[PDB]
């Protein structure tokens, strides 16, 4: 006699797994922001490496 | 050059970002939508 426990069990594991779908796409966005934050500092030292090369090649 | 490899990592990096947001938020309206429904089912 628990086919009435049966509903709010499968929708307890929906939001569990809910949850852990959350919990791993913050980690993939964590990661990524710290490699974005590595990716955009190489990319002003390269342009800034190539606005300062360019710059010194006149006649 | 060394530029264009930093600008396709930083591009690819940008949009990985903006589909993993989109993907937060529309777990997170299903999820709050799942408690809320659920806290009605209970006692």
């Amino acid at each position: 006699h628990n086919i009435m426990n049966t509903q709010l069990k499968r929708a307890e594991s929906e939001v569990a797994a809910l949850n852990r779908r959350i919990q791993l796409l913050e980690e993939d966005l964590e990661r990524s922001e710290e490699r974005l934050g590595s990716a955009t500092a190489k990319l002003s030292e390269a342009s800034q490496a190539a606005d300062e090369s360019e710059r010194a090649r006149k006649i």
